[PDB]
DNA sequence: TTCCGATAGTGGGGTCGCAAT
């Protein structure tokens, strides 16, 4: 009855993929958290923080899934707030609560959350922790393009990241949801830019010795000492505008080898990318290459 | 055959912990 590994969302491209109708929730810029006898993080690695840990464990029902947030705070704020094993944490802070497993992984969102509105009937205290500040997202009802756009101007004007979406009868999937399964799709609204070439870094292939997860999946360690150059680019510093910063995804393997092999007559181009605005603390936060000229 | 889920790999930004300076 247990979860294996944490429901993972999909990226949402098309609002035509959507399908209706739809339960939808907002996205919160914390940290993903499931409650597994204790407090475990996105990787099933427990919560550095000993005293949210500790006091999460006790509010918290055995199958809890959120996402720890520091209200007002930024994000690299939180970030800290969670992954230091702090020994006495007198700061308040919020756990959204949008997720609950009982029994079987099996039942629909729309019933887990309704097992999840039932626990706090019967526990009302949760929700009035004097520190720790327990928020259940019970989902929305949205039934097309129209209503779903409406949510999200929503959201976002209360200062979210995005908005989930989620499929009325869908399970607990033990993965990353598909985006045909519908199962929960992330919606977040990345904007376009320019930024202009001013030199290229190689790619690294990581030839750490090869081992296993939490979860049984491929990890391998980053020491530079298994790291071997690769003869083609990896990332590429721009200027965007005044400010300096990288972007290495979004190339596929040829324009890797072309980028590369031309790396001294491609500076001072200009490249197209997309960027997420909120969380960005000096720069383009999640930058992803778009295309040249 | 084409299509698609699951997975290893490679990348960004940014903080914690720890040894070295």
């Amino acid at each position: 009855m247990a979860i294996t590994k944490p429901l993972l969302a999909a990226t949402l491209e098309n609002i035509e993929d959507v399908q209706f109708p739809c339960l939808a929730t907002p996205k919160i810029d914390g940290i993903r958290s499931v409650k597994q006898t204790q407090m475990l993080s996105r990787t099933f690695k427990p919560i550095r923080n000993s005293v949210m840990n500790r006091l999460l464990t006790e509010l918290l029902p055995e199958g809890s899934d959120g996402e720890i947030s520091i209200e007002g705070a930024t994000f690299q704020d939180t970030t800290s707030a969670v992954m230091t094993g702090h020994k006495m944490y007198n700061a308040k802070f919020s756990y959204y609560w949008f997720d609950y497993v009982t029994d079987d992984p099996l039942k629909k969102y729309i019933d887990r959350v309704e097992d999840m509105k039932n626990y706090i009937t019967v526990h009302p205290h949760i929700l009035e922790h004097a520190q720790v500040k327990i928020i259940p997202l019970i989902p929305v009802e949205i039934n097309n393009i129209t209503e779903l756009l409406q949510y999200e101007r929503d959201v976002l004007s209360k200062g979210f990241e995005g908005v989930m979406i989620r499929k009325p009868d869908g399970k607990y999937k033990f993965g990353r949801s598909t985006l045909k399964e519908g199962i929960l799709l992330k919606m977040k609204q990345f904007k376009d830019a320019e930024a202009t070439i001013i030199s290229m870094t190689a790619l690294f292939k990581n030839t750490n010795t090869k081992t296993k997860d939490n979860f049984g999946y491929s990890k391998r360690s980053t020491h530079k000492s298994g790291k071997v150059e690769e003869d083609v680019m990896g990332s590429i510093e721009v200027d965007y505008d005044g400010v300096v910063f990288s972007i290495g995804t979004g190339f596929d393997a040829d324009q890797r080898r072309d980028f590369w092999q031309n790396k001294e007559s491609y500076i001072g181009k200009m490249v197209k990318f997309k960027y997420f605005e909120m969380g960005s603390k000096d720069c383009p936060r999640f930058p992803v290459f778009i295309g040249i000229r």
